[PDB]
């Protein structure tokens, strides 16, 4: 129990849709993500984007999560007082757009799906919380 507290955040959230606890150690899991969406099938490939080393790349074209290309808005996943992403689903084509919050501790990866029109604000403070209890988590 606990982590799927966390996953109870995007089902009590009204903004939130998905969410996606992920130990992305040597080999990433899924500690806790909203199954049968897509976050849930978080490999070291879409992970690789959303934790990998590089310095400059997806902060452009967008990070993967589940083969779910989102969009970096504020890079701030590594603890420079901050640990939280904005990348959102962008559109192409006149399709419509979607949010997502990706916070991360120093062994988990936790991510924030969510979508109704969403503005990624209320996304960004639901997974600030949902992080929130992955650093009181002392992981």
């Amino acid at each position: 129990a606990g982590w799927n507290a966390y996953i109870d955040n995007l089902m009590a959230d009204g903004t939130c849709q998905d969410a996606a606890i992920v130990g992305y150690k040597d080999s990433p899991s899924v500690w806790a993500a909203v199954p049968g969406k897509t976050f849930v099938n978080i490999t070291p490939a879409e992970v690789g984007v959303l934790v990998g080393k590089d310095r400059s790349s997806f902060y452009v074209n967008g990070l993967t999560l589940g083969g779910q290309k989102c969009s970096v808005i504020r890079d701030s996943l590594l603890q420079d007082g901050e640990f939280s992403m904005d990348l959102r689903t962008k559109s192409t084509g006149g399709a419509p757009t979607f949010n997502v919050t990706v916070t991360k501790t120093d062994k988990t990866l936790v991510l924030l799906m969510g979508k109704e029109g969403v503005h990624g604000g209320l996304i960004n403070k639901k997974c600030y919380e949902m992080a929130s209890h992955l650093r009181r988590s002392q992981y």
